[PDB]
């Protein structure tokens, strides 16, 4: 099994739960890796981890995530752990095509959730 | 031990998809078996299977489903597949249960989905 991937996933789940989200892992990553809901927001997440300072995401993978997210009713999210740098989240746009993401390309979990613009 | 259950889960996933829901099967089924969404209705499902014409459903078991569905933001659903007869569904309530489920209990999938 992809051990490094499983380790990153475990870390991410706890982060999500810390923010009040109930998380479910999709068996075999069928359509997506994880689905998380906190009562008002639903996230459909694809998890990636790399030691490189950039990451390429195929058009197919992007399409699978956007498609499932739209049907399910959740925000399509690409969660990447840039080793030696940290987690970066990108709420992917409807555009289904290739794309290269860098740490400067994503936001923190707090911003992804919009904590920075919520009084409480 | 888990064969009839694994099979039931796969079949229910198809039924839901046929109705427009995107479904994910929980790995290990720690809290629930399936989570489905179609954009308006969200479901957190505990799937049970039995060869008998009745099934005992405990309060604790349902308490876990309800708590997870409450946190997640989905409808806590109990799906029971009575072998050789059919599926019956019921939205579980926080109020304890510890009741017996039969092929005449709850509602049909179509009515559950309104």
């Amino acid at each position: 099994m992809y051990r490094k991937g499983a380790q990153a996933e475990r870390e991410l789940i706890k982060l999500l739960e810390k923010h009040g989200f109930a998380v479910v892992r999709s068996a075999g990553s069928k359509k997506v890796d994880l689905v998380a809901g906190n009562g008002k927001k639903y996230l459909c997440i694809e998890v990636k981890v790399t030691k490189k300072d950039h990451l390429y995401v195929g058009k197919r993978d992007m399409g699978r995530l956007i498609e499932f997210s739209r049907r399910f009713g959740g925000i399509p999210v690409l969660a990447v752990k840039f080793l030696n740098v940290g987690w970066r989240f990108i709420e992917v746009s409807p555009k289904i095509e290739k794309f290269v993401f860098t740490p400067s390309s994503g936001v923190s979990l707090e911003v992804l959730l919009g904590i920075q613009k919520t009084l409480e």
